């Protein structure tokens, strides 16, 4: 996904879990705004500082549920980067180092967000065909979100498992099997030509795939804090 | 708002304060500190005949020889300053305190709107007073907040201010689905109002610090 979608999908998250309050949620919520700033600066450094070191911190912002299986080393996918800074933060808030473990749950909602777009559970980065597809989307999507605002309606959604690496895998194929109304013959061939149809095809879609995204980060948030109450 | 509202939005006005402390406010944290305990009483002692249960309330949008909380909050307010600058300072912030409490009180959109105690549904007002108490806790201040100022060289703008304020909020508090889930029993009103509360709360703090540092400037004038 100063494009700030990957920053506005954890407020719309916050908003889902604020409208239905419970106990434990209240508790979480009062944290998270504590927190925003550590939360903030971790979204963003692997937002926009992360991608651009070298290809393997590139490769670590996509995750291909379907193919991703052996890690080679030195290249960690974004389901193992995740994985990685969601556990160490919930470590650390368990220790006690509250600041650093805010932080480190920015960059695992970085992560988590990230694989659910459908481009980046799928292999499609700013050089596949056609080249410049994937940024083109993505600043088209920064400039339509707010068209797709939490409502009354979501919840947050959950995955059945106690391990971390299990809702990466799940976001990331609820993302992929969006991909086909994302990249395809149409859309391939309106950016090409240059005229808007893949914006007009793909609006919809996109408003479904961020809602959804809205509603798993609310889930992985109260997961989150699960963990760190276990 | 041994339920201890009023204290915890001092407290959580101190902190905004603190956080973002210069040499200009540096004395004023000194004497808070100095002086909580006069301060705190005098917060205290206003919360417990006609004319003390009429002087918490205060309707902004409305006009007896009695004083409502706009007056008394002022009164207070404006001898405090007075008595700090002969130099009584114990009484300055325990007149401090008094004044506190009234502004904060008609942050409380009931106490800007005439809902008392035996408004219908008699026993909501307390109700949901007791119910605030049970989950300030979760709108303790955040490095976000800023004291918040109006304009204004008189203290009765600023209890008019903070009232409007509390008053538009009022409908989030006491309304068809708040009071019919008071009067069958459930706690629906309590999921219904906590959000609004937390956004009322964390207002409230907020002038509450910019009053402060208000009353500040005029002890140093
Ligand atoms: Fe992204
Ligand atoms: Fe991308
Ligand atoms: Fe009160
Ligand atoms: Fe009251
Ligand atoms: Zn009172």
């Amino acid at each position: 996904w100063d494009v700030n979608t990957h920053y506005w999908l954890f407020k719309q998250a916050e908003k889902i879990l604020a409208k239905d309050v419970n106990h434990m949620r209240a508790n979480l919520m009062n944290e998270l705004k504590k927190f925003d700033k550590q939360i903030a600066q971790g979204i963003y450094d692997a937002d926009h500082k992360n991608p651009y070191y070298d290809t393997s911190t590139f490769l670590s912002h996509f995750y291909n549920p379907d193919r991703d299986n052996t890690y080679l080393p030195g290249f960690a996918n974004a389901k193992i980067t995740g994985a990685k800074y969601f556990n160490q933060s919930v470590t650390d808030y368990r220790e006690g180092k509250f600041d650093t473990a805010f932080y480190k749950l920015g960059l695992a909602i970085h992560y988590y967000t990230d694989i659910s777009q459908p481009m980046h559970a799928n292999n499609f980065t700013a050089i596949s065909y056609p080249p410049g597809y994937h940024s083109a989307y993505e600043n088209y999507v920064d400039t339509i979100k707010h068209n797709y605002q939490a409502t009354e309606d979501m919840v947050a959604k959950r995955f059945s498992s106690d391990d971390v690496k299990d809702w990466l895998y799940e976001n990331a194929k609820r993302a992929k099997a969006d991909y086909p109304k994302i990249v395809n013959a149409k859309t391939k061939k309106s950016y090409l030509v240059g005229n808007s149809e893949w914006k007009k095809d793909t609006v919809e879609p996109t408003g479904a795939r961020l809602r959804d995204s809205q509603q798993t980060l609310a889930g992985f948030l109260e997961f989150w804090s699960k963990k760190t109450n276990e």
